[PDB]
């Protein structure tokens, strides 16, 4: 979504896990291999795809998860992450640049409970059905 403005001072997260999973156009789990500086207040995180749940913009290869990516973070301040640790990345995709991880991304360390939840969230439809 190439409608992420200048990096705000906000360095915090909001909403529920379900809320944010259904908001995010990209939902995956990975371990940070490396971190490299990027344009503006940005930072890239190099990862090796530990799991995937929603990838509605990546033409992932024939074999699933077990490939490398660079998540573009336009804010080095937050959401908090670390080199050499495992995380849950809920962000968006750019069908031009690969995965993007804007400041409205839900990032927390990878847990088995969370994994089993997001897997069930991809199986079930997002519970938000209006008229």
């Amino acid at each position: 979504s190439p409608d992420a403005p200048t990096c705000p001072k906000q360095c915090r997260r909001t909403g529920t896990l379900q809320s944010n999973f259904c908001a995010s156009s990209l939902v995956v789990t990975a371990t940070v291999k490396s971190m490299v500086r990027e344009p503006g207040e940005g930072l890239a995180v190099t990862v090796s795809l530990i799991g995937a749940y929603k990838t509605g913009g990546l033409d992932l290869p024939s074999p699933p998860t077990g490939a490398s990516l660079k998540f573009y973070v336009p804010c080095k301040q937050c959401p908090p992450m670390k080199k050499g640790v495992s995380y849950l990345l809920m962000g968006q995709v750019e069908e031009n640049r690969g995965p993007v991880l804007p400041p409205e991304s839900f990032v927390v360390l990878h847990r088995p409970n969370q994994d089993q939840i997001l897997t069930n969230l991809s199986k079930r439809k997002c519970p938000s059905q209006p008229v």
